[PDB]
């Protein structure tokens, strides 16, 4: 009977689920296992789930030669070596579309927090000195104003869906736009990125990568936004240069930063930051922070870790998985 | 007595005679889709019940169905059913293996030539009695030294190439992950960047897999990029397809022709979906070629797809795990 090694914590269903056609290592903890304890416990594994944290390279590979499978709970693959996964017999499958609306919701959550001072908002309250209304916390709302969608991809198709009844300004850029039904039905006008900077009094980037590299979010597009507006940045971490945003933040080129994601998590990348800036964590009064819970909701983790059992399963059984990349 | 299993669409005689030995069989004697209030008054008080592609089994259907113990789904996905919810009313669920490959990609092929080659407007000039002999009408377009390309390099589209390797064609793909050096070799087939597919291609058949979906991928910026008088093949989504954009490139001459066997009707889990297919295309019969969802509409493997549904449902009937089971309930 074949083993299973799961890296990260799962909804005991999954691991009934899996059950019936391996034998399951669970992680039973909510904490990340080391690099060499999951080495250790997937080196005769058949199949292994993993997750963001997960980096499969060629020497994950080699050390793991009985790896028939590999079901990512992820929409992207980043970390993992796909053609050495094929080197290596190994199929590589992942999960679409599961993580698109969480996101979106998450990201508009994002701009309410940072734009209404809810953060600072719930520390007067816990404070134990709420005698009533007071003329502090004004802040920016959303109709009437104007808000720019860098990038149309289906994150930023599910925030414009949902911020068409806010009776907002909606810009958006993409190289390639939407239909005329699309933008008529979320009133959402199509601009250049130089416009789009000029006029927003919110951005939000949101694309996942067709033509731009990294850091894009600089102190150079920085330079061409509105004074006193703000950045969303639930995309990815690498998409906004950080020691930018805390100048911009410090000369009052932007009021508000709201982030779920951080270069530190860009493990590909060289020119990696180890922690998050202290000045942007000092800056309770102008920041608005997340965990990378983009799709941290219940329901939808049980369907994405569903997917990646159902992937290990079809592929334990000779069939090829339903979200498979890669051909072994 | 047996319990009791409801079959919402039609199955083979061979099917209800497997599911009657352990069962009392509630079938569909019909080829039509029953309401979902028939469905609830005949799986009211069912044991098991067999759903099918237009079936959505949400938490309002399972409260009307308490005695439910299995639901065997003859699909290769779940998109249409709340999981969880069957999980926490006690219900198995349970899926088929993808058997749609081989059979989708031999109608692509069928859609491909048949659209090319004038075949419908054919038969109806057969049809109307007239036919005194050749002449030199229909002049459709060859397969033979012209350019195809594949959007997508899954399964079925692999199977595309395999099959289309014997027709003396350039064959290119586009594709995040490249296929095997070997593969390229036998089927001739070039990998190149999007832009140059749509630039190059005579034939544009977009066969994007399950993992690598995106909407629209076929779009007014898409045609615009293609050949004068190109041809345009969907037997894959209908979302990834935008059938007005079609409609428009067909009436400016920038399309020759479209065939489908998808259409953007079918998404109900997408909100910008129509109610019907464009009457634009309906009408226009000397450019178009249409079949309603008939990619595996294959005795065999229909048949087979209902033979591992009613194994779940017995299985789950009595007392096992069932092969095909997604959750734990």
């Amino acid at each position: 009977k074949p083993k299973v090694v799961l890296t990260h914590w799962v909804h005991p269903e999954i691991i009934e689920l899996l059950s019936a056609s391996a034998d399951v290592i669970p992680n039973t903890t909510r904490e990340t296992l080391p690099r060499s304890e999951v080495i250790a416990r997937a080196k005769d594994a058949d199949a292994l789930m993993a997750f963001m944290p997960d980096s499969i390279d060629s020497a994950f590979l080699e050390e793991c030669p009985k790896l028939r499978v590999i079901g990512a709970a992820l929409k992207g693959y980043d970390n993992f070596d796909v053609n050495a996964c094929t080197r290596h017999g190994v199929w590589l499958t992942i999960v679409p579309d599961l993580l698109t609306i969480p996101t979106a919701e998450l990201t508009i959550g994002l701009l309410l927090g940072l734009t209404r001072h809810m953060l600072e908002g719930d520390r007067q309250i816990r404070s134990g000195h709420f005698q009533g209304w007071r003329p502090t916390l004004y802040g920016s709302g959303l109709t009437g104003k104007t808000l720019g969608i860098r990038g149309m991809g289906a994150v930023g198709r599910a925030i414009a869906q949902r911020l068409a009844g806010f009776e907002m300004n909606l810009l958006y850029c993409d190289e390639i736009p939407l239909n005329a039904e699309q933008e008529k039905a979320w009133h959402v006008q199509r601009v250049t990125l130089d416009e789009l900077l000029e006029k927003c009094d919110y951005v939000v980037p949101m694309v996942p990568m067709a033509a731009e590299t990294l850091h894009l979010i600089d102190a150079t597009a920085l330079a061409k936004m509105k004074t006193g507006s703000y950045l969303i940045n639930a995309c990815r971490g690498s998409v906004v240069d950080e020691n930018a945003v805390i100048a911009a933040l410090a000369s009052g080129k932007l009021a508000g930063y709201a982030a779920d994601v951080f270069e530190m998590e860009e493990w590909i990348r060289a020119d990696r930051p180890q922690a998050i800036p202290k000045a942007l964590l000092d800056n309770t009064a102008q920041t608005f922070f997340t965990p990378h819970l983009g799709s941290a909701v219940k329901e939808v983790r049980l369907e994405i870790e569903r997917q990646a059992a159902m992937n290990i399963i079809q592929a334990l059984a000779g069939e090829k998985p339903m979200g498979a990349i890669n051909q072994p």
